[PDB]
């Protein structure tokens, strides 16, 4: 595309980049193919736990068929597998990849644009396994913040005549992710400290460390793409655009296939009784 | 972009527009700012409404974190803000917004795509006070209104070989917007009556008087936005680019903020016997 | 668009193609037309059927409006009529409509853009009458699918060179279509063998044959697709892109109009034991 002033051509947003030769090193492509196969793992692990998922009592048949929210966690997965699997395409095709071509939501051509469909179900996902209330408000909030960092892409890559509407949108987004942050660290604290006050002398201690730990490491890992975003050209520079996507493969990869291999590992230790004061959880 | 048969660009719809220089004046940036800030302080006051929100009996503490729908106007401000900060930076840094760059349902960076996703939930949250029937039905026609008004906008700037297709697309709306309007004013109009003669010689009446405005006024005051499409340059043309930015705003004010407000002065008065009576009314 | 090394230019996903004259002949409009037309009769007829729809105890006056599932495939129809709508714009101005302009899902200027709203509605839908389980999953992994055609159809009007992504999108789709289609068909006649288990001696026997009918043959009838895919120039090339719109309206007509046609058929024929049976086989 053309701007005012100056004979240079920005590709951002235009299908004439999704022409250009890619621009990526063998350490970016290695990465790519690391979080693919980790992703496709992931997804038929939780395929196959969703398939032969005896309830909490172990005796449905169909559990997660019915109630499909085990399965969300799943979704998220197949989705990343999705978002990974174009960008292989591309690195195959030898074709740039990065902030060019169509703007579809779900897909990873753009930078945060994939993390759209599959973040707020991750927070609607955790915030369940304690009953906690405000879910739908935090997904809604973490799309806002979501297209808050894509439209800040979007101004990085283009004329640098409007190189701070970037800062502008990253400044919006990072308001809002400190008041999610701060909304959702003190609900899951509360929620897991009327949980284990329900579980006195109940024998339920065992299968409490690992939602304990799920739940707590999960949420408390999300400030490292704010981070990221800081240290990578965007920000200060201090790291280049071949080691940002190996963050960035490093950063889902730890965001999902653990959280989801957790909540596998949790699903088949717990029983009735931590059933019922999950129930409880959400009433009071 | 280049059309045959003349050598004149058309930047609708392309990135070369998004780097060209703004095309409004003092008005039109003054009205944005005012719409911003409206926008920012009901949001901040419906968030304030919703963390502090014990329900019609005043014993529940999180009511608002557990029936969700309580917030889902709260949503539509966040959204609306959202889609104006954007406008803020674009009159900041002095480049050009309408209908140019990338197309993201939710941004207002095109005339209507930001309604795509706040007046489903504006339209929902309005026929849920009632209890009304047909509430998904209502939203995914105004949705499909919505969308008809982005392909008319898509039209009426590009060719004038195409500009036809704009009046299509607008006969298209109307017609179906004439149908959902009847259609909402006769569910209204009869959970309206049927809860006025439920509520006789109850103590409701001073409670009544609140809901009656807000849903009547702000159910009828749609209508306004067709036909500032109508006297705007893509109909007849009385009013110019300029004014036509300070109707919006003003439309954006009256619909969002004034309707939010009105609902959070009807919650802080209704109690026991009026939501016993409006869980009456969806059933039968 | 520009491509490295060619002096051709590519109009997919660009807007100057978008005012390009349409390369389509009287063939392709007049099937436009009658699907348009065929669409637009069965959506009056559905909404007709919505309106005045008392429930299976005849009672109820507003059935539908409480129980919106009922008008799902409404929507579908609504929302495909829309999908043509333009297009028969497009055929009465006469510029280009395939895979150029801008991208919105749910409008059919890409050729599987519209299907993406539209086709998880259609698997919930007929997934819901025998309340069988996996409904979410199954329209989620049929999004996905879809995502992979428009990212083939993507591929393949592009750069020569880039052509090898096409046939990898599309086995992609194909893989999770066979895994999909697998699913659903031992779902389906694990539910209708259940459900004829459990209608023995009950007089239910004229009412089980439409619904029979309706879903084996409207989900049997979803392999047509790729064989479209398949035979098109996108593949061997047996069929010219003329003769591809002809079968994309076909196929669009039958899965569609006469699909609802059928539930419309089934609803009006069946009664209060046929219903606590289709309730009674989501338990077990
Ligand atoms: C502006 C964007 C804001 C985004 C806010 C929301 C973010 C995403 C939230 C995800 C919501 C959860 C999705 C899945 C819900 C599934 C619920 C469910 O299946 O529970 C079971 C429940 C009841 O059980 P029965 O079937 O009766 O079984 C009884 C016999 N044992 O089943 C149902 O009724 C299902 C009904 C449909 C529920 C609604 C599903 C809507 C899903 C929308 C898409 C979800 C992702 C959206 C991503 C948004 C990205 C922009
Ligand atoms: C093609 C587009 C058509 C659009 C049609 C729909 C337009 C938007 C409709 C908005 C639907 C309402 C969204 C919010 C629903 C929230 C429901 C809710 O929270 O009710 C509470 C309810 C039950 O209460 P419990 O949590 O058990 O508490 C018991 C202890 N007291 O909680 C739930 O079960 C929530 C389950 C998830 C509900 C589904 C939410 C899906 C939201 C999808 C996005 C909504 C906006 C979509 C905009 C569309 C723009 C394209
Ligand atoms: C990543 C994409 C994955 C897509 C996965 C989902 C695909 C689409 C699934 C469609 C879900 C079904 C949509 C319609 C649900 C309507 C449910 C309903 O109305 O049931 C009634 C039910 C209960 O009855 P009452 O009103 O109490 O009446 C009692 C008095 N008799 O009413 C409700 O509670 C409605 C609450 C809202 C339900 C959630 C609706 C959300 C709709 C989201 C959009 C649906 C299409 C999405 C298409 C996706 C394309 C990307
Ligand atoms: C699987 C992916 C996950 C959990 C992604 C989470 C992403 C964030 C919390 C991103 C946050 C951002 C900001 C707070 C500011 C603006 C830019 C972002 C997108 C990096
Ligand atoms: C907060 C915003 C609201 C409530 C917007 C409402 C918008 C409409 C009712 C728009 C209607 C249109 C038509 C009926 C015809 C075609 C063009 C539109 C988009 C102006
Ligand atoms: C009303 C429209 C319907 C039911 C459309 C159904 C479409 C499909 C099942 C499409 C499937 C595809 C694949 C399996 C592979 C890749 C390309 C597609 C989109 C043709």
């Amino acid at each position: 595309a053309h701007a005012p002033g100056t004979d240079q051509m920005f590709y951002v947003g235009t299908m004439d980049g999704w022409y250009l030769d890619t621009k990526l090193n063998s350490v970016a492509i290695g990465a790519h193919w690391s979080c693919f196969i980790v992703l496709t793992i992931t997804t038929f692990y939780l395929g196959y736990e969703s398939w032969t998922s005896r309830g909490p009592s172990k005796r449905t048949s169909f559990y997660a068929g019915y109630q499909e929210e085990q399965n969300l966690a799943l979704f998220v997965n197949f989705f990343a597998m999705l978002s990974y699997f174009g960008k292989i395409v591309a690195d195959t095709l030898g074709h740039n990849f990065g902030d060019v071509g169509p703007f579809i939501i779900g897909f990873g051509n753009y930078r945060y644009a994939d993390y759209m469909l599959t973040c707020p179900m991750l927070v609607y996902d955790l915030l369940y396994q304690l009953r906690a209330p405000y879910r739908v408000s935090c997904s809604a909030i973490i799309f806002a913040i979501l297209m808050s960092g894509v439209l800040a892409e979007f101004y990085a890559e283009g004329d640098p005549r409007l190189r701070n509407g970037a800062y502008a949108w990253y400044g919006f987004g990072c308001f809002w992710f400190i008041f999610a942050y701060s909304i959702v660290m003190s609900i899951v604290a509360k929620q897991y400290s009327r949980l284990a006050q329900l579980a006195q002398d109940t024998g339920a201690e065992h299968s409490l460390h690992v939602l304990k730990f799920a739940v707590f490491t999960f949420s408390m890992l999300w400030i490292l793409f704010p981070l990221v975003w800081a240290i990578c050209p965007r920000g200060f520079g201090w790291i280049d655009d071949n080691w940002t996507e190996v963050a960035h493969c490093v950063c889902d990869i730890v965001a999902k296939s653990c959280y989801g291999f957790a909540l596998a590992r949790f699903r088949k230790t717990y029983d009735e009784e931590l059933f019922r004061l999950l129930e409880q959880l959400g009433h009071d």
